[PDB]
């Protein structure tokens, strides 16, 4: 895709900490890019919109390589058009914002170093946390905070017909392989294009974009996980069709990332008064997330660890109560045993496990922040019981919501006013970032 300029592109600023063993914190001054799919589409030449509603142009161009080249991404109007706000160390995100002549809904956003390069972290052996406000988001929702196997320059230096880079969100991958993106590789994604049948700004088409993926932290004020997904493939690299796997597909497994991951959910884990309104962790609140990823001698992840910080005292992860999942944290063994007392699909095992996962993490990866709701699923997987006949089988239960939230035309109506607040981001190794855990 090219990169216009109808619109300035300047990203909101947004500093965070880099820590040291013995727990002195420096700041870096950083900034925010929103992704490109929810940027203006239009031709390099004038303002008429190359994606519109849930369609390309396809009187204008209608191959990969020529809409790459005759169409460009634009600058995006952050507070009043998406919702997105910055202050110090903290990033905003509103759901549904209403402007003069639209309606934005979600956001993904990714941590810069610069104007042209997202903020590379390698997390292998070292420690991310985050301070989050959940309070204001309900059944139905998710604020995410991941990383994912992107390039610092979201592909420039591989493909030559991305022109935009990361300045403007380009080269998105995760787990899921997604096929939503409108350019991937340099080229538009307007091949065998599908338009969704309940996302009215969505379609698929010929290619998705894959990588691997720690889901740090997806949740809500009613439920939270965390989530390594590994893939065969550890970089960003395009699927076609329907061996992309991912859940918009026939066959979710079928492709070369783990779609389901190895999950901890306190609530999924048999702790249901751990995590929600004025419990343990009290989701009215703010919350500090601390995430490390320890290495065995070999240098290979051996096992991720969960704590939680509010008022001052350190909250160490919920027990799994699940028999024969006893543990409070997420390791090979410990995923052995709860994909086989849930009955769910080893994937996880079958793509790498954890060694996989660690391959990622040893290199760089992107942090991405995002708010979106589940054209899917409903997000029911997250924080209901999914599948929703299953209750009473282990692993079915996986929040208090019910069974009928999270339909996205509904909650878009019902909620639009939600928001999450991702601040005081905190990375170094281990012991640096928060002191007595
Ligand atoms: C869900 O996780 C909760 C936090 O991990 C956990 O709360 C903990 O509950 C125990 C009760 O067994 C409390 O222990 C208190 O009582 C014992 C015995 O009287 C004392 O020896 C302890 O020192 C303590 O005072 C913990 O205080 C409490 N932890 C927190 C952080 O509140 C729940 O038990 C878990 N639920 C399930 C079903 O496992
Ligand atoms: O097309 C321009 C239009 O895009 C809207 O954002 C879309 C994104 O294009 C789309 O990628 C995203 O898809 C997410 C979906 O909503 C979720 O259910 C789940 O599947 O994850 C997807 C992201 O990976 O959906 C949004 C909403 O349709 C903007 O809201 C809009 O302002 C913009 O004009
Ligand atoms: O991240 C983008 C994508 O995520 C989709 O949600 C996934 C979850 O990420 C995944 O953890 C979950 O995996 C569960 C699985 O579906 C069940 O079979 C269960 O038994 O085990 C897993 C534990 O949760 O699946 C969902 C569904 O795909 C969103 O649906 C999608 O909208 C979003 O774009
Ligand atoms: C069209 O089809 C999608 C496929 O996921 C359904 O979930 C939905 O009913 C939409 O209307």
């Amino acid at each position: 895709q090219n990169a216009c300029t109808l619109t300035a592109e300047n990203h909101p600023s947004l500093t965070w900490s880099k820590c040291t063993s013995g727990g002195s914190c420096t700041s870096v001054q950083g900034s925010i890019t929103i992704d490109a799919n929810w940027r203006w589409t239009h031709r390099t030449d004038s303002a008429t919109n190359c994606y519109e509603g849930n369609k390309w142009d396809t009187s204008y161009c209608s191959d990969g390589p020529s809409c790459a080249s005759k169409c460009c991404i634009d600058g995006a109007d952050y507070s009043s058009t998406y919702g997105i706000t910055t202050s110090g160390n903290s990033l905003n995100l509103k759901f549904v914002t209403k402007g003069q002549y639209s309606t934005n809904i979600g956001s993904r956003t990714y941590l810069m170093e610069s104007d042209t390069k997202y903020q590379m972290f390698q997390l292998l052996g070292n420690e991310f946390t985050f301070d989050v406000d959940v309070s204001n988001l309900g059944c139905g929702l998710n604020g995410a905070l991941y990383f994912v196997s992107m390039d610092a320059d979201g592909g420039m230096s591989k493909y030559s017909g991305n022109k935009a880079g990361a300045k403007y969100g380009t080269g998105y991958c995760d787990s899921q392989c997604p096929r939503d993106l409108k350019f991937i590789n340099g080229e538009a994604n307007v091949e065998n294009w599908q338009s969704s049948t309940n996302d009215a700004n969505a379609g698929t088409g010929k290619y998705g974009s894959c990588c691997s993926e720690m889901d740090v932290w997806e949740a809500n004020n009613m439920a939270a996980a965390f989530t390594p997904h590994p893939c065969t493939v550890i970089g960003q690299s395009r699927c076609e069709g329907d061996s992309c796997g991912g859940t918009y597909s026939t066959d979710r497994y079928a492709g070369i990332c783990d779609p389901d991951g190895c999950d901890f959910n306190s609530y999924r884990q048999g702790n249901k008064t751990f995590y929600g309104k004025g419990m343990t962790v009290d989701t009215t609140k703010k919350i500090t997330v601390v995430t490390q990823f320890l290495k065995n001698s070999a240098g290979e992840l051996s096992e991720i660890k969960r704590f939680y910080v509010q008022n001052g005292k350190v909250i160490p992860n919920s027990e799994s109560t699940i028999p024969g999942v006893e543990g409070n944290s997420i390791t090979q063994d410990w995923c052995d045993r709860q994909k086989a007392a849930f009955g769910d699909v080893t994937d996880f095992q079958d793509k790498g496990g954890m060694v996989q996962m660690g391959k990622a993490l040893a290199g760089p990866m992107v942090l991405v922040m995002s708010i979106w709701d589940d054209h899917a699923v409903n997000m029911l997987w997250l924080d209901s019981t999914w599948p929703i006949d299953g209750a009473g089988k282990p692993g079915a239960e996986r929040g208090a919501c019910p069974t009928t939230s999270g339909v996205p035309a509904e909650v878009e109506a019902e909620a639009p006013n939600s928001n999450v607040i991702f601040s005081n981001i905190r990375f170094g190794p281990i012991g640096s970032t928060v002191s007595g855990l």
